[PDB]
DNA sequence: CTGCTATAAAAGGCTG
DNA sequence: CAGCCTTTTATAGCAG
């Protein structure tokens, strides 16, 4: 196509392998907050990379924000070691990606009313719900939100070619709709 | 503007 | 038991 999605957001789980009181890491961890009554988790935040961490008591974290694996191991790793410098016995096991997010711009308007007639096996498009046409690809399996823009969001990946196989199948269809 | 509408994914405690 | 809740991010509609 010419075009490459550019990742927005990639969500990474890591275990620290040991319980954690957070209470005490709110306490001591700066920009960290712990509110068990309207989450389970401790809220950690670093500016670089800029993300968001959710640490649980049993030693597992979520990592989210981030715009590239890297950079989500990397952000993963600093959370790890402030968790570690407060005294708990931190490891870094089976870090994963879970999720990534990719966005890009076709250029040209799409007639989502004739892709969803054509592509009804896939598609979900009500747009006095929701503007976007939500189309579920199965090979890859990933999830697009096109727009009449011309704007595409692709979610649901472990590995970036998966965005970009998703993105280069739906290319072909798009040209087929431009409005 | 805010907070909804929809998407994926994980963590784990909570309600139904 | 299932499903909600929170967190993130592109996208773009809506009522207040």
């Amino acid at each position: 196509s010419g075009i490459v999605p550019q990742l927005q957001n990639i969500v990474s789980t890591v275990n620290l392998g040991c319980k954690l009181d957070l209470k005490t890491i709110a306490l001591r961890a700066r920009n960290a907050e712990y509110n068990p009554k309207r989450f389970a988790a401790v809220i950690m935040r670093i500016r670089e990379p800029r993300t968001t961490a959710l640490i649980f008591s049993s030693g597992k974290m979520v990592c989210t924000g981030a715009k590239s694996e890297e950079n989500s191991r990397l952000a993963a790793r600093k959370y790890a070691r402030v968790v570690q410098k407060l005294g708990f016995p931190a490891k870094f096991l089976d870090f994963k990606i879970q999720n990534m997010v990719g966005s890009c711009d076709v250029k040209f308007p799409i007639r989502l009313e004739g892709l969803v007639l054509t592509h009804q096996q896939f598609s979900s498009y009500e747009p006095e719900l929701f503007p976007g046409l939500i189309y579920r690809m199965i090979k890859p399996r990933i999830v697009l939100l096109i727009f009449v823009s011309g704007k595409v969001v692709l979610t649901g990946a472990k590995v970036r070619a998966e965005i970009y196989e998703a993105f280069e199948n739906i290319y072909p269809i798009l040209k087929g709709f431009r409005k």
